[PDB]
């Protein structure tokens, strides 16, 4: 895809923030969504059109790929940037909503920052469980209907795909340290 | 072909309206946009390229495709958004003018409730046929097909049925949650008589 205007919506949801919540979680999103559109989302592009598998059974190669790839890597992260970002939006909303006519947008706030720990929690739990650990292999083995006894099967671009794996569960993993600790520094507060 | 001004048009039509219908039917509503758009119509993308027949017979490819994917998933879901889309559109265009006069009321409870009406229609239309059509809303890796030209009976295999369950389940749920959501205006809406 492509766009034509982020700065105008980035400096409004800019306004209303803590010192690090203002620079350090914003820079860091829009860090992952370059990584994800100018760069990432073009490795992927062939990944069934060069996938190679050696037999001759008709069907071979739809069944293999999908036993092992039930779901791709950039539509993973589609969905999680999606997720950690409508509790972003929509309190700009519920402010808007109590413009037309303190704990609450304190409860607000506080609760969003909750849900977003959650959030990415849950998907890099899900990379690990489904696609056994970050690395990803040259060789597949398959032995799925109707593939006869066991099948080897390539993989396209298993070493680019890996360096983006490893970058994107990176700055994961300190959104969370971000979030959490920004977290604790208003309960002190309390 | 991509978004535009759409942020002045949503800006537009999020005022004069309900609470919850304020913001969760329209977050909810860009939800599904971004889905289909982003992630969702790219999956689809070679759903006929990959599909592939264990056959030797010109021509049974294009009917056992056919028989089985009478319309494609994605362009469902793009029909059913732009109908449930448009009772909220004209029905925010209306009360335009007079709040334009206004600075130069029980009708419009009429027309409130009727677009709160149309909408549940078009969402259980639309969930409604993805069951009957599709039988069920789980993709299998082999069809069976038995079409003229094509010989006795034929196996032919899908292109990526894990994911596209994913997304088809995506899809139902939110769609279930706005039908709830919608329900729940008009209760409101009823109580005060």
């Amino acid at each position: 895809m492509d766009w034509g205007t982020l700065q105008t919506i980035l400096g409004g949801v800019n306004k209303h923030s803590t010192s690090i919540g203002k620079i350090w979680l914003t820079v860091l999103f829009i860090f992952r969504i370059m990584i994800l559109v100018v760069a990432a989302k073009e490795v992927w592009g062939d990944e069934q059109a060069d996938f190679v598998c050696n037999t001759l059974q008709p069907g071979c190669k739809n069944v293999c790929y999908d036993h092992y790839f039930p779901i791709s890597h950039i539509r993973l992260w589609a969905l999680q940037l999606i997720f950690v970002s409508t509790p972003a939006l929509l309190v700009a909303m519920h402010v808007a909503y109590r413009r037309h006519e303190e704990g609450s947008l304190w409860w607000t706030y506080t609760s969003s920052i909750f849900f977003r720990v959650i959030f990415e929690a849950a998907f890099m739990y899900v990379f690990y469980v489904m696609y056994d650990g970050f690395s990803m292999q040259r060789l597949v083995k398959c032995n799925a209907w109707p593939c006869p006894n066991t099948v080897d099967c390539f993989v396209s671009r298993p070493t680019e795909k890996t360096v983006f794996t490893v970058f994107m569960i990176a700055v994961s993993g300190i959104c969370i340290l971000l979030n959490v600790t920004e977290l604790c520094y208003l309960l002190i507060r309390y």
